[PDB]
């Protein structure tokens, strides 16, 4: 199905902070609202990019459509299951198999499909024992991207109505992350209902409907090209860089944060 938010707001309440973690007693007594008149509107099969300063409450926004946090002020439609990949990548005791068709009854081709999609082929291939390859809780020895690709195939593979994609692309393998955001998000994905936490652009010129917070606000809502006419000065600082979709994670929400700094 689709997902609506008109006017939600949301407060720290004791637990949350305690749940995010996987002072805020301080921000849970003044009362101050984690989200603010947060307002979007997705479509059955339409993609939503969100972005903007480090410590904007997006994973948070993810939690309230989770029902982890819930909505003060506002209404929020959705429905059906929905399947969330946070920003850790988590990995159990048992094979690379297992780890993504665990708890969903298994489909020879869904799964191929996903894990070709998502770029594991390139990896599982190294291993002598193929996806049949045996991790130990963590995956410790694995790479950052590794582990995240991981991460997302179990998410895509779970048949849902929406998908939450909290920051998977934020590695150093950027090439493969460009190739996994293709053909799993834009292709394999294009006719699911997706959210998607993110610091490349690449994803916001590719979405259905944009969405910027800042300090707890929204600081932009709209598709693409709004987004050039409606925000000038944010949209011109940032299609300034030649290749910014491939400098650190970091790097990138150092920019997001100081360029929305400025013209806040
Ligand atoms: N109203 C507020 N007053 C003071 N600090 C706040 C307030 N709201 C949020 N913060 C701070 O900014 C953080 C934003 O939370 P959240 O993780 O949901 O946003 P986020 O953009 O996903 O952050 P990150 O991208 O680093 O995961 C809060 O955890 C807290 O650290
Ligand atoms: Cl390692
Ligand atoms: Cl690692
Ligand atoms: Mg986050």
């Amino acid at each position: 199905t689709g997902i609506i938010m008109e006017n939600v707001t949301a407060f720290w309440e004791e637990g949350f902070g305690e749940l995010l973690e996987k002072s805020f007693s301080h921000l849970c007594l003044v009362g101050n609202p984690v989200l603010k008149n947060i307002n979007l509107n997705i479509e059955k099969g339409e993609m939503l990019a969100i972005t903007g300063s480090t410590g904007s409450g997006k994973t948070s926004l993810l939690m309230l459509i989770l029902g982890e946090l819930e909505a003060s002020e506002g209404i929020i439609k959705h429905s059906g299951r929905v399947s969330f990949c946070s920003q850790f990548s988590w990995i159990m005791p048992g094979t690379i198999k297992e780890n993504i068709i665990r708890g969903v009854s298994y489909d020879e081709y869904r799964y191929k499909s996903v894990v070709k999609a998502c770029q594991l082929q390139q990896d599982i291939t190294k291993f002598a024992e193929q996806d049949n390859t045996v991790l130990g809780e963590g995956g410790v020895t694995l790479s950052g991207g590794q582990r995240a690709r991981i991460s997302l195939a179990r998410a895509v593979y779970k048949d849902a109505d929406l998908y939450l994609l909290d920051s998977p692309f934020g590695y150093l393998d950027v090439f493969t992350e460009e190739q996994v955001f293709e053909s799993c998000v834009c292709k394999l994905m294009a006719n699911k209902t997706r959210i998607l936490v993110t610091s490349k652009m690449e994803h916001l010129r590719k979405a259905d409907k944009i969405l910027i917070l800042h300090q707890g606000s929204s600081y932009f809502y709209g598709t693409f090209s709004e987004l050039q006419s409606l925000r000038p000065d944010f949209s011109s600082k940032l299609m300034g860089y030649d290749t910014f979709d491939q400098f650190t994670e970091e790097r990138r929400s150092s920019i997001l944060t100081e360029t929305l700094r400025r013209f806040s």
